[PDB]
């Protein structure tokens, strides 16, 4: 083994050095070199590190890899095939084999006099293979950030003419002012003359350097690329139900065709308890003291129990608690809390062209969008700046947003956090303003920067020649995803909007400190809605503007219904009574069923909004029933009156009827105990129905009987009306309505078809005020960015392997994510991750860094590591060490000194075994619908499941969490399908039950009822995923209380129908629903009547137009079913 050359000798030129001729053996390295040996050729060091270089030639080959780490650092592979050429030839033993000094020049110690030889020039023998190698390896790789390869950067010609030997040739030669003196390659695979070409084995950008060095990416590499996706589903059906229906109403056709042609060739007990009644009638007959003594009582009661009208309705509470939602929700809690919650704004320039401007040295035309103009970011930077200098007052204190906001790096920080494309200049006017250039060329300036930015935002030093930092001022990168809008690819550049995000503490477990919050908000809003710029369009993120739009909103339309509610109520009041006899019952049973249900939800504490319509609208039955009862009376007359004459009149009709209407009342009511976001309402209601129920018993008759004996003529005439209008009916009955009952049917078919066969989550769509809407319509436009969070806490982590194990699940999360997509881009995730893993292998991989204490104070620096071999080990395992270190960062250590830090983790003392909770989250954006956020979230619940179904353990042990400002939200569209027919199901049950509780025909009343539970049920569906239809926590009640007054019809028809003494084949029937028909259009058409002022009315916002608007769609079409049904039901008996 011999050298050519040994140790530095004299200047070349600038700082640069010729080595000294040496022809002798290699020297071992002093030990002062082996840190130098070990990390910038390590192939070298074994045994006795006999090499042909000394410390000082390794300390100059690491002072010149600068410029090879500037554009190939990103690729190990590349990088490392091009460190070994230069290794072999400053230090082999070998180096006589390879290289062959070609001239010298003499130097001269200037102490000594003692002359050493410079080696002004020599020839190295490269290998062809490993020439052609080490170009194969790099010629993927792009500069950082730039469309052009980064051989273009270290070949002295563009990256088309580059090629393996003259690049090595370019490297080589002093005239590029890098290289301190020429080296003239040959390149052989062949010994040449005696010389051993210098052969070395390499990496392929494919292939890992070492254990701990992974292959390059696809962005910089080829081989290692590829394949994109190819995991998507098409479905499509439906069809299938359209053919079925059809078939179905042939089926029917046919039907009526066979009938046509025939034609051409051819109920002690309840009798007891009726009785009873009358009895108690007859005593309670006797004074009405008693009755309204009751009544008093229950005044009390009502209003008593109503103690504290603290009947709370905020704030997004319905999600109901327990199960997974919330329980889910409290667990990340504990762990962190509340996360916290943005206001957010999107930001447009409507009157500002875009704009070209080339970067040097490359020179290509880059658009960029009217947003980032100079002049708009100036003006976007003053818009920020007044924001963070809001302030409030709350009491007598003043809130800024420095109170409030994330300030992620605390006290030595107060510096807020800012989502910005201006944090990339650290919101300086100034600092944006610079731009190095001369009158030639422009150098850097507010565009170099930010296309360096976007690829770097954790950057403490651009590359160009600002040498500005990245960085945010609170002290963390802004990934660009999150602050621009209405670009294609990741073409930053061509943004069409800017996004600005300030995180602010919810505060979810203090009120006090959450109501001074609200108070910025509040100012925040109006700043925001009150700013001029003719160049700016600005739109929403707050907390008010949805929390404010509803209780502002919510208001007027107030108006409408209550004014409906009168003109209703004033109808029933003069239809029966008329004069001022029914008029006070009714006024007193619509207060004692709302009265009485806000007494009995008082005793166990309840409240809502929806709760409103529901009591109001729901008081109809009380109504209804009580409204036809005493009608029912007034048509009476015969050898009796009052005494037999009531009880006869009573206990004859509304025994059984009301004892059948109040009980299938009860059940749809009573039994809302199940589980859900409306239970509450519901029973309170239906409680509200046996209280209503036992009320109008003897206060109504008792009332309309003690007083009840132009009025009179005016009550004769109606009655007069009625008995026509059943008499009419009847007449159309005995006709022949096979036909059209048939085509009702039909109707029905078809209707559980189109009803079946459609369905929906739904979307938040409140009226149009201003601020709502801004977000609303932001959001749609948008795209790309704008979050919530999926997120895992996981315990144990103590076993090395463990931990490497989640690292591979996590690494492996991130891929799905980053792949799942729809139409033109992802929906799953977003998406990408930085738990923690990432940053403990860094700080292994480098260094320290110093900690500059506040105020004042000496700096701080302190750590170590542990290279080489035992530096792969550090990395591989244990973790109390790095973990304790890793949770103490403020200041990174290299080429600069910022900030990467973060939270999650918190054990005890020293020990590391209890570190909880690690948590990685990827934001994805969606904005789409109340249905689309739903997809995600059932492929966020799967994702979880694969995560931890592919590697658990034990029992349990906490597991995948998606956290998102939309689930608890949405959480209740979840389960809605198995809710419907579950909530459905269980008002079947109690219906059918208690029809039978006083009848029990088998198929007769039992199918006469039950076919009413799908009779309606149909048209509800059809209306709301037919036409002007919807569905939700509420249409869900809705279809409940549909379900109800439906009962309600059938019931009286129907209890009186069934029995029939006197019996016939469709005689009987004819005249029990007469009697029953009259009151069919009482109530009923009133009830109609009403909601046309409410519906047929108008409004200031969607909101209740659809509620209120289905409402008197369905309940007009139950109603009208009721005689139909009745009729079509006794015709098949
Ligand atoms: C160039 O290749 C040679 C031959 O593989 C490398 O020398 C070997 O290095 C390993 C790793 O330390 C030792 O185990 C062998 O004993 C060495 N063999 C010989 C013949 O010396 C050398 O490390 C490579 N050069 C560089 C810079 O990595
Ligand atoms: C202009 C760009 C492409 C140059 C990129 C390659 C540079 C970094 C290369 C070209 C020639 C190389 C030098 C070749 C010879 C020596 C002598 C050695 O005893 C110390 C290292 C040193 C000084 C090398 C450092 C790296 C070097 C300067
Ligand atoms: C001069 C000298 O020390 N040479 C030794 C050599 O004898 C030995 O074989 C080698 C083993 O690694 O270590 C070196
Ligand atoms: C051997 C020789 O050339 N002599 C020179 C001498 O003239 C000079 O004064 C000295 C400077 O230190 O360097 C030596
Ligand atoms: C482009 C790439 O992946 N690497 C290339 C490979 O395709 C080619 O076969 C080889 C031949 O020299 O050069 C290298
Ligand atoms: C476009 C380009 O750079 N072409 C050069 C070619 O002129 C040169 O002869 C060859 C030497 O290997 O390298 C390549
Ligand atoms: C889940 C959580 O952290 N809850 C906290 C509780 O620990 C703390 O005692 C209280 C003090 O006001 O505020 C709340
Ligand atoms: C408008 C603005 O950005 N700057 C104001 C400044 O003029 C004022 O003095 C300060 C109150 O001290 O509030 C801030
Ligand atoms: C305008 C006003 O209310 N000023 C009062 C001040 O007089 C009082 O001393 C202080 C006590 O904290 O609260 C504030
Ligand atoms: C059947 C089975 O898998 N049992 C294992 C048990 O051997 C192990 O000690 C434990 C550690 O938590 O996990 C479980
Ligand atoms: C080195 O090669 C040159 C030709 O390039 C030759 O003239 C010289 O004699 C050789 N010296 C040795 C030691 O091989
Ligand atoms: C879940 O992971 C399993 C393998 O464990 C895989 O077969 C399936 O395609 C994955 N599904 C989703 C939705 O990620």
């Amino acid at each position: 083994q011999s050298c050519v050359w040994y140790g530095e000798c004299g200047i070349a030129y600038g700082d640069k050095r010729y080595n000294c001729e040496y022809s002798g053996p290699p020297k071992p390295l002093p030990k002062d070199g082996y840190d130098l040996v070990q990390e910038l050729c390590p192939g070298f060091f074994f045994g006795n590190v006999s090499l042909c270089c000394d410390v000082r030639q390794l300390q100059t080959l690491k002072d010149n890899l600068q410029l090879p780490l500037q554009f190939l650092s990103r690729c190990p592979s590349c990088f490392y095939n091009l460190l070994n050429l230069f290794c072999e030839l400053t230090c082999s033993p070998r180096q006589s084999q390879f290289l062959n000094v070609t001239a010298t020049e003499d130097y001269v110690d200037p102490v000594t006099n003692q002359t050493k030889t410079n080696v002004k020039e020599l020839q190295y023998y490269v290998g062809q293979s490993f020439a052609n190698a080490m170009y194969n390896a790099c010629r993927d790789v792009e500069a950082p950030s730039s469309n052009d390869k980064a051989l273009g950067l270290l070949c002295g010609k563009d990256a088309d003419a580059c090629n393996a030997t003259n690049w090595i040739e370019y490297m080589f030669n002093k005239d590029n002012g890098q290289a301190p003196f020429t080296i003239t390659p040959v390149f052989s695979d062949f010994p040449v003359h005696g010389m051993e070409p210098m052969n070395n084995a390499t990496k392929g950008c494919d292939e890992s350097v070492d254990e701990v060095t992974a292959p390059c990416s696809c962005q910089d590499c080829s081989i290692v690329c590829g394949p994109k996706p190819q995991p998507p589903p098409p479905p499509a059906p439906w069809t299938i139900l359209g053919l079925d229906a059809m078939y179905v109403i042939m089926w029917i056709t046919y039907m009526a065709f066979l009938l046509v042609f025939f034609g051409a060739f051819f109920a002690f007990e309840g009798c007891l308890r009726r009785l009873f009644t009358r009895w108690g009638s007859f005593c309670v007959r006797n004074p009405g003291c008693v009755i309204f003594f009751s009544l008093v009582f229950i005044t009390a009661c009502s209003s008593g129990l109503v103690f504290v009208r603290v009947t709370t309705n905020p704030v997004d509470l319905w999600s109901a608690p327990s199960s997974q939602a919330r329980l889910e929700k409290e667990y990340f809690d504990q762990h962190f809390g509340p996360f916290f919650r943005t206001e957010q704004l999107i930001i447009r320039a409507p009157l500002t062209d875009k704009h070209i401007y080339q970067p040097y040295p490359s020179g290509a035309d880059v658009p960029f969008g009217p947003p980032l103009d100079i002049q708009i970011l100036h003006q976007v930077l003053d818009l920020q700046i007044a924001i963070e200098n809001i302030t409030a007052s709350y009491d007598n204190e003043t809130v800024t947003l420095q109170d409030i906001c994330l300030a992620p790096l605390s006290p030595y920080n107060t510096n807020c956090t800012i989502l910005s494309v201006l944090n990339y200049f650290q919101n300086s006017h100034s600092v944006l303003d610079h731009k190095k250039g001369d009158d030639f060329f422009v150098y850097a300036d507010y565009h170099t920067h930010f296309l360096y930015c976007v690829r770097a935002p954790a950057s403490l030093n651009d590359t160009s020649l600002l040498h500005d930092p990245c960085l945010g001022t609170f002290g963390g990168p802004v990934f660009p995803w999150l602050v621009l809008g209405g670009y294609d690819d990741q073409n930053y550049n061509n943004a069409t909007a800017l996004v600005i995000t300030f995180p602010v503490n919810n505060y979810y477990n203090d009120t006090e400190k959450l109501q001074r919050a609200q108070a910025w908000e509040k100012e925040f809003i109006n700043f925001v809605k009150n700013y001029k710029n003719p160049n700016l369009t600005i739109s929403f993120t707050a907390e008010r503007s949805i929390e404010d739009e509803l209780n502002r909103e919510s208001d007027s339309d107030v108006f409408t219904v209550v004014i409906s509610y009168a003109i209703m109520f004033l109808y029933i009041s003069l239809a029966l009574g008329h004069m001022k006899s029914c008029r006070r019952l009714l006024v007193d049973s619509k207060v004692s069923l709302g009265i009485a249900g806000i007494l009995i939800v008082l005793s166990s504490v309840a409240c809502s909004l929806g709760v409103f319509s529901y009591i109001g609208l729901p008081l109809t039955l009380i109504v209804i029933e009580v409204i036809p009862f005493l009608v029912l009376a007034v048509g009476v007359d015969n050898i009796f009156i009052l005494v037999q004459a009531y009880q006869r009149d009573e206990r004859l009709q509304g025994e059984t009827l009301d004892q059948q209407l109040g009980r299938v009342l009860g059940e749809v009511a009573p039994s809302m105990f199940l589980s859900s976001f409306s239970e509450t309402v519901a029973f309170f209601l239906g409680a509200l129905s046996v209280m209503p129920a036992v009320h109008t018993f003897s206060l109504f008759a008792g009332l309309a009987v003690f007083i009840d004996f132009a009025e009179d003529g005016t009550s004769v005439q109606a009655s007069e009306s009625c008995l026509f209008r059943f008499f009419k009916n009847s007449y159309s009955p005995l006709l022949l309505k096979d036909w059209m009952r048939p085509i009702v049917i039909a109707i029905f078919v078809g209707v559980l078809s189109f009803s079946i066969a459609v369905l929906n989550k739904v979307d938040i769509g409140l009226d149009q005020s201003l601020s709502m809407p801004d977000d609303s319509y932001m959001v749609d436009y948008f795209k790309s960015i704008s979050q919530y969070l999926h997120a895992g806490p996981p315990v144990y982590f103590v076993l090395e392997e463990g931990h490497d194990y989640t690292s591979s699940k996590g690494q492996n999360m991130v891929c799905g994510g980053m792949g799942c997509n729809n139409d033109s881009l992802v929906q799953q995730i977003f998406n990408a991750a930085q738990l923690d893993n990432y940053t403990r292998i860094g700080f292994a991989p480098s260094s320290w860094i110093d900690d500059y204490f506040d105020w004042v104070k000496p700096q701080s620096s302190c750590c170590r590591v542990p290279e080489g071999k035992q530096r792969p080990q550090g990395g591989d395992f244990m973790r109390f060490l790095p973990m304790f270190l890793s949770d103490n960062p403020n200041p990174k250590c290299g080429k600069g000194g910022h900030a990467a830090y973060s939270s999650a983790v918190n054990i005890l003392l020293g020990h590391g075994t209890r570190v909880g909770a690690t948590y990685f989250m990827t934001y994805h954006t969606v904005l789409q619908t109340s249905a689309d956020f739903i997809d995600a979230l059932k492929k966020a619940r799967l994702i979880a499941s694969n995560v931890t179904e592919t590697m658990g353990i034990n029992g349990s042990a906490y597991r995948v969490f998606p956290y998102s400002v939309f689930y608890v939200f949405y959480e209740q569209y979840l389960t809605i399908i198995d809710d419907t027919i579950f909530n459905l199901g269980v008002s079947l049950g109690a219906i059918f039950l208690v029809t039978m509780v006083l009848l029990g025909c088998e198929l007769w009343s039992a199918v006469i009822m039950c076919a009413t539970i799908a009779m309606v049920l149909v048209n509800m569906f059809g209306v709301m995923w037919l036409w002007g239809i919807s569905l939700n926590a509420v249409s869900l009640v809705n279809l409940v209380m549909s379900c109800g007054i439906s009962v309600e019809f059938c019931s009286h028809i129907t209890r009186a129908f069934t029995v029939s003494m006197k019996g016939s084949r469709v005689e009987r029937a004819e005249e029990a629903l007469a009697h029953m028909g009259s009151s069919v259009f009482s109530g009923i058409t009133l009830t109609k009547f009403g909601g046309i002022v409410v519906l047929a009315f108008a409004k200031s916002q969607i909101f209740q137009i659809f509620y209120f608007r289905m409402y008197l769609a369905m309940v007009l079409l139950g109603a009208t079913h009721g005689l139909i049904f009745l009729p079509v039901l006794l015709s098949y008996i």
